[PDB]
């Protein structure tokens, strides 16, 4: 998969993202990848912000689906004009498929001053794709029209530019070190998973896990912190700024890089009361503005790009799972390194999950 590897840019904190073609002739666009959504939408209008944008007028490939769209995230939102045409992923498979378009119009806090991206490629599942779930995702798209295998692989890997790689359709093996680990999609709507146990320097949180993934936890290229459900972020920090009393830091807040303590997820494993844990370091949690880059959630765990940056993260749709390993381009120092290890016994991990 040589042809993907390095096909991921961007600056920091202003998301990855992938150069795609949209229309006939070829309208090349940079795309974020984000496995926390699943509209495929576009800039289609002249935006100050935009360095370009989709010009429908041009493609003789373009149909017009005359229906309106629109899609809020975390903070921005954009609304849009549904249609389809042929794509292509220039440094992805050699392929060219029909898929839906969302042609942004109208949008507000979406598009970033400065970035040089100008449209989204939502990975996740159907059902989170709006208007409805009838509205067919890309890579359902890819899957469905080509013999493209139905799992991709994200290694992302920092650094204000920052790189990495998406393997459409396979794993690069050359991208990780040891082996795969892999924990259940529990539902394919976000890419969510199930948090079983949590340790700040190997010390348990002793919360209940259900607290870990209330409501979801959920794996998201398309967000930059590790974000924590506040009453598990409440406990995370108190651990956090007990581990490191060496200095003293202001309320708000919340190189030395022994001081600072591992975090570990410990993961739902694929057998019975078999967990695994990924581990990550401070070199992914302290990130040049360093900015300390957990954060409160109201709406679960985002395992954002402080945790996938550890690892090399196998999104294999086929079977209903999603596998972490040690990245091979993770920043680490002399003295630790980011781990993914397994198995533990881990008992009553159905409970963890909340209905
Ligand atoms: C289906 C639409 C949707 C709606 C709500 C929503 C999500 C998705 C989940 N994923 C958020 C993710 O899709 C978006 C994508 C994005 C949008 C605009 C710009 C960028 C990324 C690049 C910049 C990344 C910076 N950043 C983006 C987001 C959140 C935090 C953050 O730091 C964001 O909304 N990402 C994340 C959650 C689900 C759990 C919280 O909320």
């Amino acid at each position: 998969f040589v042809e993907m590897v390095d096909n991921l840019r961007g600056k920091s904190g202003q998301g990855y993202y992938v150069e795609m073609t949209v229309g006939s002739p070829p309208q090349t666009l940079n795309i974020l990848v984000d496995t926390g959504s699943s509209n495929f939408a576009v800039g289609a209008a002249p935006h100050p912000f935009l360095h370009r944008y989709y010009q429908r007028q041009l493609s003789s490939t373009y149909r017009d689906l005359r229906k309106g769209v629109y899609v809020p995230y975390t903070q921005g939102k954009w609304e849009g004009e549904l249609g389809t045409d042929l794509v292509s992923i220039p440094h992805g498979p050699n392929v060219t498929v029909r898929a839906n378009i969302a042609a942004i119009t109208e949008s507000d806090k979406f598009f970033i001053n400065g970035s040089n991206w100008e449209g989204i490629l939502g990975l996740a599942y159907a059902e989170i794709a709006r208007p409805d779930d009838s509205l067919e995702p890309f890579f359902d798209s890819l899957v469905k029209q080509t013999h493209v295998p139905n799992l991709f692989s994200l290694q992302l890997c920092g650094a204000a530019s920052v790189g990495g790689s998406m393997i459409i359709g396979g794993i690069d093996h050359s991208l990780y070190t040891g082996s795969l680990w892999y924990t259940p999609i529990r539902r394919e709507w976000y890419y969510e998973v199930i948090i079983v146990r949590v340790e700040i320097n190997g010390q348990d949180l002793k919360m209940d896990c259900k607290e870990y993934n209330y409501d979801k936890s959920i794996v998201d290229s398309g967000t930059t912190n590790l974000r924590l459900p506040k009453k598990v972020f409440e406990a995370a920090v108190k651990s956090i700024k007990a581990a490191s009393s060496t200095e003293k830091f202001p309320d708000g807040f919340w190189t030395p890089w022994n001081i600072f303590p591992v975090i570990s997820l410990y993961l739902m494993g694929e057998v019975t009361n078999q967990s695994f844990r990924i581990t990550i370091l401070p070199q992914q949690y302290l990130r040049p503005v360093y900015k300390f880059a957990i954060s409160q959630s109201s709406t679960g765990t985002v395992m954002g790009a402080v945790i996938m940056e550890g690892f090399y993260v196998v999104f294999d749709r086929a079977r209903k799972r999603i596998g972490f390993a040690v990245s091979a381009c993770h920043v680490h120092d002399e003295f630790r390194t980011a781990a993914v290890e397994g198995p533990f016994v881990t008992l009553d991990m159905e409970d963890c999950g909340y209905n």
